[PDB]
């Protein structure tokens, strides 16, 4: 009786696309020790990252400073051992070397290695995250990246109507539980990395990542078991997404042809002052989807997209708010 | 000092569009008070005669002329033409009488779905529907009902509430081309204005002059607005109001939408909507191919100094509105920062 008056959501996508993110956005919103070993963790992958990879670059990327070779030595001898202890002498060699202009420049080509997302955030707070008495923010813990493996539910009331939300591990190992999940689900919840256009999957290092997401939505939105389900599609990492249009180095053209006959919208609704070229690659990545999600469905199903930022809580609020009454009424379209 | 910081709305839009009542939304959520609860009974009173008047009054006027149902019930007609122009009226248990029984009339019900020939108020089904709650002494209107309710506004009407600790002082203004002198008044240290049309209105004409169509003069003044000199730089957001009766209107299909703007029989439903769940495809087609006439005036225009963010929406549905300006509050706060 309960289950069927219980509003259940399940979030899918690829993986690091901003699905755990989202649930931790819900529990800030409507619902510690070991936290810390994850950022701790996230920080030291990513410094082992960087140095490891200008080696390996080609052209390969040599240090700004010769006199940091012993810094580069260090990390490297630490590198995969068991439960590291992170010692004061782990802190200064990790700042000193992302001060170096030659690491820095690794970091910038960092599209061509499998780095992790929180990397920067992480980096530029080395000295608050050493602390003793260092207690993580909630952005911190936003920004934190922990794999998911395995089925993960979270329950929250909102406004006293009942949620029962699903999160899955997106990597492909992962996907074959999802069926798990199909049981009467109100709607799903499907996230993009929108930034990763000049990015490939973990999985084989060969596959383009916006591409991942496009055939994972295509196989989605065709599922034998989902034909009646509608998807709210977050077209998320805005924030990253603008930052690589207006930096100009990796180019959409590229990786996607068809972007430089791509014109903007007549509906496009820009925020304020935004660059013209931020809404029209914005929109562009949109109507990817749109041309998958409108070929098929007979009007049995529809697709609801939005821009966001799964780390950026106030704009997580707003959408999912936004979202409060059309989940109701797939609901009772449900019965 | 404080008149910088505050974020100051402003409700344009043309005659009957819905403007007020959105003002009335807001005190519902945002401001404390049930209700003069004895001036608006009357207001309500005064809409429930008028509606049954101009009815009646248009059955012989129409062509062809529509005749009742049952002829027995000429001496109720003759009793509300009879009381047509009285300043004081009483309102005795008489005239309820009348009213609910040619209400009941398959005639007069025939001659008010031609309303389009006509000028009939919006709320004139829902307070006939309910004629014996109003007629009770211990009547008191519920929210709906103040919602409902139509009076004109004449004048410059401010309305200050809070959401979040934030401040918004919202200007309500007249629609109807007397009172779009005053505008100009409003028009100082302005964050965004909001836009309401009443996209139902396709097939119906003004009452300023009983000739121009209420949707091309929404069109029209917002053209005007749009290209003002002293609003170069003001965003609006855009209200297609009315979504309740427009899709009543469609799904009768009564009175096609080609048949007052013809180009809409070569429009075609975006592929980017989204409609309801469940929602006809006529529906989501015409009420796109509306937002889209209004979206062709506003990317004419404006080189990157203002936009246009449009919604559908349903002023008289609390819900709705909630939702809708929840979702407005971070543009309007961008919108702020960017005029800084
Ligand atoms: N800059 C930025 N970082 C984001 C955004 N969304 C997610 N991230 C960061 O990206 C990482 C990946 O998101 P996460 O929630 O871990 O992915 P996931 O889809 O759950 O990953 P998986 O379980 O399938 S492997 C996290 O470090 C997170 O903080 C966003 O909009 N902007
Ligand atoms: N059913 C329905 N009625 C609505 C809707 N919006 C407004 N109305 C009705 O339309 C009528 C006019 O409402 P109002 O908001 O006063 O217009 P206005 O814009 O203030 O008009 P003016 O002051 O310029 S003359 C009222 O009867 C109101 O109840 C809506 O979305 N649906
Ligand atoms: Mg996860
Ligand atoms: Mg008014």
């Amino acid at each position: 009786q309960v289950y069927r008056a219980t509003h259940r959501l399940l979030l899918l996508g690829a993986g690091e696309s901003g699905k755990s993110t989202i649930v931790k956005q819900m529990r800030i919103l409507h619902v510690k020790a070991t936290k810390v070993q994850d950022i701790k963790n996230n920080l030291k992958e990513a410094i082992e990252t960087i140095v490891a990879a200008m080696s390996n670059l080609v052209p390969p990327v040599e240090l700004a400073n010769p006199e940091n070779q012993f810094r580069v030595d260090y990390i490297l001898s630490v590198m995969n051992v068991p439960d590291f202890d992170f010692p004061p002498e782990f802190y200064e060699h990790a700042k000193a070397l992302w001060e170096d202009e030659g690491v820095r420049a690794c970091y910038e080509r960092s599209n061509e290695y499998q780095l992790i997302d929180c990397a920067q955030y992480f980096l530029d707070k080395i000295d608050v995250i050493k602390q003793d008495d260092y207690v993580p923010s909630d952005q911190d813990l936003l920004r934190c990246r922990v794999l998911t493996s395995g089925i993960f539910e979270t329950k929250f009331q909102v406004d006293k109507v009942n949620f029962h939300m699903f999160d899955v591990g997106g990597q492909r190992d992962e996907r074959r539980k999802w069926i798990q999940c199909f049981n009467d689900v109100t709607a799903i919840i499907f996230v993009v990395a929108s930034s990763s256009y000049n990015m490939v999957i973990r999985e084989d290092n060969q596959t383009n990542r916006l591409q991942e997401a496009l055939n994972l939505f295509k196989s989605i939105w065709n599922n034998r078991w989902l034909r009646t389900i509608s998807v709210i599609l977050f077209l998320n990492k805005q924030d990253l997404l603008a930052e690589k249009v207006l930096a100009g180095k990796s180019k959409i053209e590229d990786y996607f042809p068809e972007f430089a006959r791509y014109t903007t919208p007549e509906d496009a609704t820009p925020e304020p002052g935004e660059d013209p070229r931020v809404t029209r690659a914005k929109y562009f990545i949109r109507d990817e989807f749109l041309r998958i999600s409108t070929a098929s469905g007979d009007g049995r199903h529809y697709c609801y997209p939005h821009f966001t930022c799964a780390v950026d809580t106030e704009n997580i609020r707003r959408v999912f708010n936004d979202c409060r009454d059309i989940i109701q009424r797939m609901h009772l379209r449900q019965y």
